[PDB]
């Protein structure tokens, strides 16, 4: 198996997927996980980007992209697959760019040669997450690889339907399931992401709390586990 799974930003895979990449590669699939928004920003940047940089714990004008990219390289390490950072510049740094995207999706598509690729429903909307799910569809439907698509987290653990480009649907909800140890794993890889931390774990600091019993819900026999679904064609498309 090679397995390319496609993050809108540095944590969305291992939020969301991390048991499912750290599964995949001990099972002795190659795993790799490109990150489409992991492009390098500098000064001047916007009042909302220094806030964010300031919640993260860096400095108002600090490389936080590289800050983060060595984030996801300690997390993925952990889980124990690889990572390739892309050049697009995150939302707060910021079909055009969804083509653009798409181009370098297929060039790494054509390099690495997946049998899967697996990336966001974008559930929550963010542009971001929408980017990448949309140019992973075009780019695998132009190369006939087959997708799935991960329930964003933690974003689901309150709201799940999407709106797919027109000619993709989605097949019924997996749930997997995981094991203790590697939802352990999956979420010291989480842990890893400190910057990200601050705002997941929020005033409650319930992070792990509110994904276990989000998995609990539908997970089997109660464990930890992760949504996702297969993507097919729409009829008459
Ligand atoms: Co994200």
């Amino acid at each position: 198996t090679r397995l390319l799974a496609i993050s809108p930003h540095l944590d969305d895979a291992v939020l969301s997927f991390g048991a499912g990449l750290a599964q995949a590669a001990q099972d002795g699939a190659n795993v790799l996980v490109y990150t489409v928004f992991a492009g390098a920003a500098q000064p001047p940047y916007s009042p909302a980007a220094q806030r964010m940089h300031t919640i993260w714990g860096l400095a108002p004008d600090d490389d936080a992209v590289l800050y983060r990219r060595k984030e996801d390289i300690a997390a993925l390490d952990h889980l124990r697959v690889a990572h390739r950072h892309g050049r697009f510049l995150d939302a707060i740094y910021r079909h055009d760019l969804v083509g653009e995207v798409a181009d370098d999706i297929r060039s790494i598509i054509d390099e690495f040669d997946p049998t899967l690729v697996v990336t966001c429903a974008a559930i929550g909307e963010h542009p971001d997450h929408e980017a990448t799910r949309d140019a992973a569809l075009f780019a695998t439907h132009e190369k006939n690889v087959p997708v799935r698509l991960w329930e964003d987290l933690p974003y689901a653990v309150y709201k799940g339907a999407v709106e797919l480009p027109q000619g993709f649907r989605l097949g019924s909800a997996d749930v997997s399931s995981v094991k203790p140890e590697m939802r352990s794993q999956k979420f010291q890889a989480v842990e890893r992401y400190s910057s990200q931390m601050v705002l997941l774990n929020g005033s409650e600091n319930n992070l792990f709390d509110r994904l276990d019993e989000h998995a609990r819900q539908n997970a089997p026999h109660g464990g930890y586990g992760e949504t996702t679904w297969p993507v097919v064609r729409s009829d008459d498309s």
